[PDB]
């Protein structure tokens, strides 16, 4: 067994969609029957994509091994089930700290250490690393063909293709073919220059990919095909869909999959496409609708969001229900009131970082609990929950964490070590998946139909044992505790009709065909409090 | 007095609006009272527009010295006072044969010829003959940057470039900054890769012109800037409009032209841009609306009758009315017959070659004749004219041109040569601009208010004369005839509402300061006909 | 039976025998026993090559057929025994001319023509036309690769390329590997770059050439192949050498065309290169050496006599001298006098056109005449040979051509139409391989052993027959005649050592492995009187 890989690389703009692309392909590639996996180099200085802000990137997702990764890698979960790791995602900057620390111990014996060879090797070995054992591997290139921002990466690859022979190697392409409406038509000149670039740093593509928002004809598919020295059949178009899920039955549509196992001289079986089928029609298909509202703070770029509002897509596909989702800013509840979140069948309340109007999300949570509107709470969303029942509830006044105000003097949240009670008297980062023991009597053990449960985690301050006792005992559930030191990973309200928190990260779990526990449970309450009201 | 040069090129697509751009300049630069000029080169090896179809390029246009030349070149009339002529407009094909020929006639004293020189020298001597005794001069190159089309084009402008000094000459380039829905937001990559090629030829971009269809964020004008080595106040950018005559305004708003003569130390004084105000105040405020059909060949592409149709556009403009155009395939009216013809306020018939559904224009003719339907007929139309009057008027059976059937019995139209009557018996091409003799008790005449016009032509074949006899006793009015031959160069019909029917084109001569008489007449006929009609 | 293409071109510098590889090439797969045949792509705009001098590009070769074609056809002829033909050269200029000539009579239809695809088209004919029933065909591609001078050839490849298929195709190009003694080493990088220029214009190559003055070292080889993506065994070394008939050894000791074989699949056999072995051998191995002076007009640049020095070479080769040539400006004959003319075994007058030194010439066959010294006249050294005897014995004063004297008086040198005797009484070109008739009592005949020969031809004048009579009476012997008109082809005198002229160009005949029975006579003549006069 020999594996075989494929570049994906990207011209002319940005923001085509090469990792939506690939894990569609590799979606496929699963359907035959066929080991494949997937890694991502990105361009970046930024060792950890941690030292960067929700609003900068997006959402940073979690893998189960704790390491913070790129969200393209959420989105390869939710098409494949090959898991990902620390090692199917790195940066430039990463590569930098690794060959420089090797420098400083003197791993190269007194040699220059140059770009190439020397960072190229760092390049080719990890890919060499993540692609062990799998029969296919898809390898991502960020940036854009032409910058230098990643020419690194780009020779790399060619050393490596040429290492390893044409015969386990192809190059796949994206460009965009714009489309435009003073002439009445699409142009291909571009798409033509960029391929141009590829083949002056010594890279001849194989495969086409032609982004637009509509079919590209096939003449110009063949107008392509001729100056890029590719057959017609290999010159691929895509046109813009409303549903990603869609992508995989476009490409299977083309050819594109046994195209490649012809070029790898593979077996491949007929591509088992129904699961997402199935997906599509239920998704094109919702017997209702319901509108949940969602406060935080990084809502003026959805993407620090995405796979929550993926897990939420989901749930409304388990449940066939159309999710709409209102962005409020914690700032203007803060601000303006609760009238914001009038109209809505669900609230939700996502995690992150940030003071910011928490005080409004806090506001919001004491709404919907005692207006008996369906919630769901996850990590932040469950420390703000915690403080509200804590502070109008268990009556602990300026309930808080430590992480704000340190001088609480009723710390519902703090760092274990700095638990404390409101006289003063006391006694890093949680991450990937872990087993959290679920209470028996709970909704959610049910809900999971399981005793315990195995689920993401990313935060730093826990729930207060020394103040807890008053919280729980007023009257809240703890559906689930930890291990160790059965930390309060998840609540229910006794009377509510569907409240619930936690401080894992179902959204990193939720996938289109598998749907989640606790978003089938939120958005189904979130529909029957719609009807309950009308 | 020195001469000064834009150059003007375009990157990414095609379809820009080149020559709109420049000529738009042009006229602000005339505004600011600077002696203006205009050239165009083109990319393709046809020696003359002569050999190529309409179907595929558009209209060729007519000078006023009988050249034939690019559509552009008319487009070049419609903004500025100066007149193009052979002068204004080469292609490749064009250089070789003049280079050839030299070569042949041993000018080179038996040196190798070569791109560089030689062929490059060629085209610098065109261009200073052309440019010569003006303050300005635009130079348009065609083809696309990076392109092999028009590389050899480009290098000769390095050269002068060169030659001249960079204080008598400026680089202006156009772009597309398009706009991806997907992301939300316009790219601007594209746009920094085209500066980059013209770079990679020896030339440094001074002025950039960002084509969208909305504008563009300073700020990503101002990242263009960076990037291109080019002041912000260089980067212009130009929106998608609904009407060419608004851009002088928007060229003019961006502070343009005030740069180019800062950069050209000239003494410039506001531009009076008011003539075009007008204009546009009068073409977003007419005080009614008209249909005229239009039965011919080309209708497919709109730039083969594309003179035709701005023309009907000035006559609009000046009786504050606007024009729909229908497109009707004359082939159609052959087929299907006159209902095609329902519906319209006036009915047009424009020249061109080629038989093909000639009969159903033929028909047209008598429709709008018998009907009394406003009708304007030019060049070929004339002849259809002419042919159905003599038909079934003057009864000439099978009535015809000699071009199509050598012995049509009736032969209305033909070669001087060729000119003959009904038994038998007997007794190269008319272009440019030609003075006409109009009869004074002809409406035409009085439309032109002078005894004489000066209009231009493009044609071979003429009315007989044997048998004009017949049809002008008949009863139709030559209302103007040549001069040598006093050929029937225009005719009007005795108790036609608005009949006009002539050799000459008028498209050529109307601009949207001006208008034209008979496109003026021929609207407000339509006009006066809808209103009757009802 | 399938023909493959290998296409041959280079970059970095000029002046590294492009024609000169290929041919050696051509000779060990003709040595394979391979069908070859080899033509080349000139970018020059001349049409014809006789629109240019002999200082401009040296000598121009006169195919069998008659056209005047680039030298390297010439040298073609001196590696491989099939005919070259006006199929096997032609210029861009060429293309141009039959292109237009198309758009003329309407080839196009009204079409816009292009040089994608029409004037590539026009080049894809003409390979397709030379390489048809060919093994193997070698197209040497003239420019540099990186000018715009012949980017439309080299895309008009890449479209055959693609759709002949791989299989049938291979890339060669040539570089160089200069030495850089300040550093004491050689280097890569120009290569590397070429390299990545052929990429940009989608041109992958397969087989690399070094040329430097010395064996580039194995470990650089490889470096290069990894930068350009070329198997290491496909890196070829060529080091500068004192014979271009020791370079077929060189490409057989790196295995270059069992690689090739291999690429096409074809079931070569060892290449017989012993035919070659020996003509090293014996350049290598001369018993003696002689000095022969050329007096001519072209001299500053040897290229101009170039088949001229290399069939004196190989009538060297066949007799083991060396050939020791000695450029005499005619002019100088003139100025100095037949002092320049001391110290020379044999004299040689080339042909060509124009005055200049003319009578210098003459001298000069005077001196050798007269002085009884081997000498070996052809075309203009005919005429200037036949001036020489006729004006000094045959007592023609003023003996001349038509072509510098319209009166000559005694024009032994006419146009057959202007043939005419002292008193004034009377009565295009002659090109390619034409039938002489050898006079059987002659030494030429006995030379090439057969009544008639055929040999090349290149002039309009001929011996004027109204005054041979007194020439050949004067005691001259004309040792061949021609055809229809016997026109004098070859002279010989009586008691002259070796003394012969001639119209045709028997140095376009000459081959290494074959020789020339004229050169053989001559060399061998010089080396006998050589010893005469010691
Ligand atoms: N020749 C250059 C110039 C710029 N960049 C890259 O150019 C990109 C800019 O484009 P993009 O990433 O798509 O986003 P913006 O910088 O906002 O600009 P745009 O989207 O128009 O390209 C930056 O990432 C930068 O790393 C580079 O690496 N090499
Ligand atoms: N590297 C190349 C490739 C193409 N062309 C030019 O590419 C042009 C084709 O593009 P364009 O004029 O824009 O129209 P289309 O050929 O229809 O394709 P497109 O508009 O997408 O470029 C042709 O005129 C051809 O001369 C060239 O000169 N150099
Ligand atoms: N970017 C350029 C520059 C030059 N030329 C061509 O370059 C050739 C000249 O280069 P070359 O043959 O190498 O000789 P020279 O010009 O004398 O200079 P050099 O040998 O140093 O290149 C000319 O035919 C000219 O048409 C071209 O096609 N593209
Ligand atoms: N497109 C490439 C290829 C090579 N290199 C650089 O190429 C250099 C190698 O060339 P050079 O320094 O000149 O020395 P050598 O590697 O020995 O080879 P050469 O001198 O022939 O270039 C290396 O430093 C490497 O960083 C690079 O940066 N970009
Ligand atoms: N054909 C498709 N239909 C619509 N939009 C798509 C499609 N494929 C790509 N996209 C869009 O591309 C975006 C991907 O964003 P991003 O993560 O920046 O892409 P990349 O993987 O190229 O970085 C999404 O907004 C997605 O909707
Ligand atoms: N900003 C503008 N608004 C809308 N379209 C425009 C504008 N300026 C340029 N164009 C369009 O550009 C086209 C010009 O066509 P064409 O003659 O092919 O352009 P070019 O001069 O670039 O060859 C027209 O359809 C015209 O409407
Ligand atoms: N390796 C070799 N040894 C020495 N010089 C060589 C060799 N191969 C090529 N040449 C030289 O190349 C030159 C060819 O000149 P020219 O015809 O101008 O080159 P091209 O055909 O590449 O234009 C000759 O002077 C010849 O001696």
């Amino acid at each position: 067994m020999t594996t075989n890989y494929i570049f994906v690389t990207g011209g002319v703009v940005s923001s085509l969609g090469k990792g939506i692309a690939a894990a569609s392909l590799a979606a496929i590639l699963e359907a035959r029957g066929l080991n494949v996996t997937i890694m991502k180099l990105d361009p970046y200085i930024n060792v950890d994509p941690g030292t960067m802000s929700p609003i900068q990137h997006g959402e940073v997702f979690v893998t189960e091994d704790g390491a913070e990764t790129d969200l393209d890698l959420g989105h390869y979960e939710r098409f494949i089930r090959t898991k990902m790791s620390r090692r199917n995602n790195f940066t430039t900057g990463r590569i930098y700290s690794d060959v420089l620390r090797k420098e400083r111990r003197g791993d190269y014996l007194g040699a220059t250490v140059q770009v190439i060879p020397h960072i190229t090797n760092a390049i080719k070995e990890r890919v060499l690393e993540g692609g062990e054992g799998h029969d296919v591997v898809l390898v991502e290139i960020g940036g854009t063909v032409g910058d230098i921002e990643s020419l690194p990466f780009l020779e790399a690859i060619r050393q490596m293709a040429v290492e390893i022979g044409r015969e386990h190697t192809l190059f796949m392409h994206l460009t965009l073919v714009p489309y435009m409406a003073a002439s009445g038509e699409v142009k291909t000149k571009p798409t033509q220059h960029s391929v141009k670039e590829l083949l002056s740093i010594g890279i001849q593509p194989d495969i086409l990919i032609c982004r637009s928002d509509r079919a590209v004809p096939a003449n110009e598919r063949a107008k392509i095909a001729l100056f890029c020295n590719v057959p017609e059949k290999a010159v691929i178009s895509l046109k813009d869909v409303d549903s990603i899920y869609k992508i995989p039955g476009l490409l299977k549509s083309q050819g594109l999959d046994d195209y490649i196992c012809k070029r790898f001289s593979l077996n491949c079986p007929e591509a088992n496409l129904s699961e997402w089928e199935q997906v599509i029609f239920e998704e094109a298909n919702p017997v209702s609708e319901v509108t949940i509202g969602m406060v935080g703070k990084y809502i003026e770029l959805p993407d620090a969001y995405k796979s929550v509002i993926e897990a939420l897509k989901h749930g409304g596909l388990k449940n066939r229900v159309s999710v709409n989702i209102k962005l409020i800013d914690s700032q203007d509840v803060e601000t303006r009131g609760v009238e914001i979140l009038k109209g809505l069948d669900a609230i939700l309340v996502p995690g992150g970082f940030g003071y910011r109007g928490v005080e409004g999300m806090i506001t919001t949570a004491r709404f919907a609990r005692e207006n008996n509107i369906p919630y769901l709470g996850i990590c932040l969303g469950m420390q703000v929950a915690l403080i509200d029942y804590a502070r109008h509830v268990a009556n602990m006044e300026n309930a808080n964490s430590t992480e704000f105000v340190p001088d609480c003097k009723y710390p519902v949240v703090a760092l274990i070590t700095e638990w404390r009670d409101e006289n003063g008297n006391v006694e890093t980062m949680r991450l990937g998946a872990q087993q959290c023991q679920l209470v028996d009597d709970s909704l959610v053990r049910q809900l999971y139909n399981a005793p315990t449960i195995v689920e993401r985690h990313r935060h730093r301050y826990e729930v207060n044992n020394m103040l807890l006792k008053q919280i729980e005992d007023a009257g809240l559930r703890v559906a689930g505790r930890s291990g160790d030191d059965q930390l309060v990973e998840i609540i229910e309200v006794p009377n509510h009709p569907w409240f619930v928190a936690c401080q894992f990260h179902p959204e990193f779990t939720s996938t289109p065909r598998d749907g989640h526990p606790l978003f089938a449970g939120f958005v189904k309450a979130a529909s029957e409090f719609q009807k309950r009201q009308a």
